[PDB]
C-alpha cells in the first residue's frame, strides 16, 4: 500500500494520550475508562481487510468516547490547519476536532490491520487514494461528521484569503462538515477569511467561493456572516 504503515507502539500511544486527556486536558472526563477505549479502538480494525472499513465498525469506540463541546466553541480550520498556529492565543476557548477526546488520541497516527493477524500492520496501510474505505479515513471522516452534528450555537470556520477559492467544496469542511451542521442546534456560522498583512488578497468575503458557502447555509436556514481579518 501507499499509505503510512501503522504507527509503532500505537496501542500504547492511544492509551497514554487518553490518560493525559482525562487527567490533564479535560479532568471532567476523568470518569472514562481509557483502557476500554484503547481496546474498542483496536478491535475496530485489527485482523480485518484494511479496505473493508465501515463506520459501523466504530460504533463502540464512538459511544465510549462521546463528548459534546460547549455551544459557541466549535471551530473549523479549512485548508488553514497549519495556519492555526499564529492564532493560538485567540483560540484558547475554542474546540477543533483535534481538541476532542477521540480527535486528540488519534491525532497524526496511522493504523491498519490485516487478515489473519492479531497485530497492527507496520509496513503500510492503504491511504484514501488506495481505497477510501481504509480505517484511518473512515475514522476521520466519521469523527468530523459527528463533530459538526454536535456543534451548537455559533460555529466558525477559518479560511485562507491568500488563495483563490478560500472556500473549497472538495475540502472536508466544504464536502462534509457544513452539511452535517444542524439548523436545530446551530443558529449561525461565522466565517473568517484570514489575510497576511500588506498583500493583495486572492479571495474575499465578497468573492465567489464564500458566496457558494453562504448558499449552503441559506439552504439549511442557518445565518452566515463573513469577516476579513489580518492575522496577528
Amino acid at each position: 500500500w501507499n499509505g503510512k504503515g501503522s504507527t509503532v507502539d500505537f496501542q500504547e500511544i492511544i492509551l497514554r494520550r487518553c490518560y493525559t486527556y482525562i487527567r490533564v486536558v479535560q479532568p471532567e472526563l476523568g470518569d472514562r475508562d481509557c483502557q476500554k477505549i484503547k481496546k474498542a479502538f483496536t478491535d475496530a480494525f485489527i485482523s480485518k481487510d484494511p479496505c473493508s472499513a465501515r463506520e459501523e465498525d466504530y460504533d463502540l469506540l464512538m459511544k465510549l468516547g462521546h463528548q459534546t463541546v460547549p455551544c459557541d466553541k466549535t471551530v473549523f480550520w479549512s485548508k488553514t490547519k497549519e495556519l492555526a498556529h499564529q492564532y493560538t492565543k485567540t483560540q484558547k476557548g475554542l474546540f477543533t476536532l483535534e481538541n476532542t477526546l477521540l480527535g486528540y488520541i488519534a491525532d497524526d497516527l496511522s493504523w491498519c490491520g490485516k487478515v489473519g493477524s492479531s497485530e497492527i500492520n507496520l509496513e503500510s496501510c492503504p491511504d484514501r487514494r488506495n481505497c477510501n474505505s481504509n480505517f484511518v479515513s473512515v475514522f476521520w471522516n466519521l469523527l468530523s461528521k459527528r463533530f459538526a452534528e454536535n456543534a451548537c450555537g455559533m460555529v466558525q470556520v477559518f479560511l485562507n484569503g491568500s488563495i483563490s477559492n478560500a472556500f473549497d467544496k472538495t475540502s472536508t469542511f466544504g464536502r462534509v462538515e457544513v452539511h452535517s451542521l444542524q439548523p436545530s442546534k446551530v443558529h449561525t456560522l461565522k466565517a473568517w477569511v484570514i489575510h497576511d498583512s500588506g498583500k493583495t488578497p486572492r479571495d474575499t468575503c465578497s468573492g465567489s467561493s464564500i458566496n457558494e458557502l453562504q448558499l449552503i447555509l441559506r439552504g439549511k436556514n442557518i445565518k452566515f456572516t463573513c469577516q476579513e481579518n489580518y492575522r496577528p
